[PDB]
This record gives structure tokens, sequence and C-alpha cells, in this order.
């Protein structure tokens, strides 16, 4: 089952963006739909030959072949579909499209990892909870120039010149320079607070509202 | 009793600012202390002869007379105190100082009423809960050009041309134009949401004891 392999992408709250690779051009549209344009090379120009159009909730996939299946010149936006389409639920998408769905799925997931959900200004730092929940990335931009980038798999640290190093196990973190273990105590507190605030706002989001409660920016730089 | 005329001012979260009249200068300092410099003019130059230094919570008043009471030329910041001071709790400030305290008190009150606590972007409007709690001003900037400004004694409405009118009682509110009642029901929802969000966030702020949770910016303009 595809739902075993990955979860449906969710592009809610994500800003429009276009990524051009060798394999595809993946776009998050203004409607939060995600499109995968499979581009073919007929030198010099590239043609859009196939399009996967994925719904913002990730559960509807519309596949079509623009220009009668002959192709469209790759443009700034994807070609809109015609009544000639094939369409599937996520749970019903044939495997032949799984790899292409995941192009979108992954891109969305990457964009979420760079999309601020909650920004929290503290005395020493600017905290940013990202959108790739759960286990979202957590960035910490201290004003002195120190940068801490939290992940699920690791914790990055960038010192004031560019001394970059990646910390993994807690046993490796304890072994860090002792003026730094305090920076983490800040960064971890922000993280706890941001997570704390995310929870409370989501709860309030569930009840009657009129617009999303995310993103949120809390406070200001001094 | 002074507690009858005002509440101790509150300058938390308020941005630095300086206002000059002929008789005095009020500043909200970067520390959120509020100063009243009483100014007198001696041959073209103006001197600070008296200073009231009020705590950010409005409950401590330190009063002094710079340069021996002869004065210091009015500068960009108030003259700092010396060993020679008198200092009072709010409830203990002598009447001789009440009108000068009220000078700081009124100014702080004007600033809060113009200082955003919660900014909330909707599909149709930009809502801003001000800081003059309780009964804070709540202004609503619809994108189409309609403006609604909720206030303590009344509700102003500005239509797309400049049709300004004041509603003070339900009798004028029910009697409102029927399509305007639509703008108002939004505005009223925004207020409830913003008030709801204010309460839930302050509560979590109390437990955390770290950088403030206000102001916030919720969402984005479409
Ligand atoms: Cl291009
Ligand atoms: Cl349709
Ligand atoms: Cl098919
Ligand atoms: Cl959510
Ligand atoms: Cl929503
Ligand atoms: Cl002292």
């Amino acid at each position: 089952t595809l739902r075993s392999i990955t979860s449906p992408l969710v592009a809610h709250r994500l800003k429009p963006i276009r990524q051009k690779t060798k394999k595809a051009v993946v776009s998050i549209l203004d409607s939060e739909e995600v499109c995968v344009e499979l581009v073919k090379e007929y030198a010099s120009q590239e043609y859009v030959k196939e399009v996967l159009q994925i719904s913002s909730d990730g559960n509807t996939i519309t596949i079509y072949y623009p220009n009668g299946g002959r192709g469209f010149p790759l443009a700034d936006r994807p070609p809109s579909p015609t009544d000639n389409i094939s369409r599937y639920s996520f749970d019903n998408l044939p495997e032949k499209y799984w790899r292409k769905y995941q192009y979108a799925s992954r891109f969305v997931q990457l964009v979420r990892s760079k999309s601020p959900k909650i920004t929290y200004f503290t005395r020493y730092a600017k905290c940013i909870l990202m959108e790739n929940s759960p286990g979202a990335d957590f960035e910490v931009w201290f004003y002195d120039g120190v940068k801490i980038h939290k992940t699920e798999d690791f914790i990055q640290v960038i010192e004031k010149t560019g001394k970059s190093y990646t910390l993994k196990s807690e046993s490796e973190v304890n072994s860090l320079k002792e003026e730094i273990k305090m920076y983490m105590d800040h960064a971890n507190e922000g993280h706890r607070i941001c997570l704390a605030l995310e929870s409370i706002i989501s709860e309030e989001e569930r009840k009657t509202r009129s617009a999303p409660f995310f993103p949120i920016i809390i406070g200001r730089k001094p």
C-alpha cells in the first residue's frame, strides 16, 4: 500500500514555489496544490509531457498529457488540464506513479522543513519552529552570530567564524565546549516554549475561527 | 486618594518614545521606565529642573532635582539620579506629585491604545488588538477599504468613502445598514478570536517566565 510507504503530502500554509530538477519540475501552486511536470528533452527546448496534479490534502491525483500527449513548452506555470485526465485517490494510485508522487511528497516535505510555523524572539536569539511536523526542524539565530539548527537526526552548531560541526548522540553533546552547553539550554528552552505554544494555538484553531492561526511571530528583536 | 484618579501606569512591552511639551518631556525608556522631566527656560536654553522616574509597573516613583536643582540642559535622555533622591510607592506618592504622575500615566495610556498586542490577518481584514487593556481598542482594516475601530465607549465605522459614524448602543447597532452588519460581525469575530487568543497565550506566558509572548503576528495578508 502506498500509505505504508509514505503519507499524503500536505501543502497547507506553504508559499508558492517552483523547483526544477533533471527528473521533474515540482511546484506548490497558490492554491496549495502540488504539480509534478515530467519534462522531456527535444533539443533545444524542453516539453511538458505529463503532469501529476496533487490536491493540497494530498489525497487526489490528477494525471494528464497536455497537448494531446505531444507536449507543451515548459512555462512559468504548469499547463492547466482539459477534460482528458485520469484521476485516483492516494489509496488507489497505481504503483507506476508512486515514484513520481514521491517527487512531490519529498519536495513538499523539504519546503516544510524551511517554512517557519512559529517564530519566537528571545533575549539572545531568534527561534524558528519549522513546518515539517512532527519532529519539525528548529532554528536558533542568536544575535551574537551563533547559529543552532535542530533536526530529528542531529543538531548542527555554527560558531562565530564558521566553525561548523554536527552533534549526534547525547554522549557527543556532553563532550562539547562548556560555554556552549548553555546555548543549548537557551535553544532547548525556546524549543520547549515554541512547541508549547504550537499546541495551545492548534487547540484554539479547532474551535470556531476565520483564518489560520499559523504562521505566528512572537515578539521582536531588541 | 491617587488610586482613585488613576491606576499605576503600565509600560511593559511598549516601544521607546519621547514626547516634548513646553512644561515637560515624557519618555518611555528602553528599560520601560517612564520619565517625566519638568523643563524650565533660562535664556533661550531649556533645563530639566525636576525628574519623576516611574517604574514600568507604575508602582515606584523616584523623584530628584538635577544639578542641585539649578538644572541640566534638556538632552536626548533624562539626567540620571544622584545619591539625592526621594522615592515612593504609588500609594504613598504625595499629592504634590499626582498631576505629574498623571502626565506620565495619560501618555502611557495613549501609547498603549496605539500599540498592537495581537495582529490577526483574515481573508477580508487585518485585525489589530491594541495594548490598552482591559477594554482595549480593536481596529479592523478590511482590505476593500472599510475601517472599523472598536473603542471603549463606542464603535466607529468608516465606509469606503469616509462615511464616519459612531455607534454607542445596540439600538444603533441593530439599526445598522444590513450589509454593514456583515463587516461588523466579522470584526466582532476577530475581536473574540483575538481576545480568546490573548487569554490563552498570556496564561502560558505566566508559567514560562522567559521573553514575552506579545506582540504577535498571526497569519499573513493574502
Ligand atoms: Cl526555467
Ligand atoms: Cl473537476
Ligand atoms: Cl492511467
Ligand atoms: Cl495544523
Ligand atoms: Cl484553515
Ligand atoms: Cl538605588
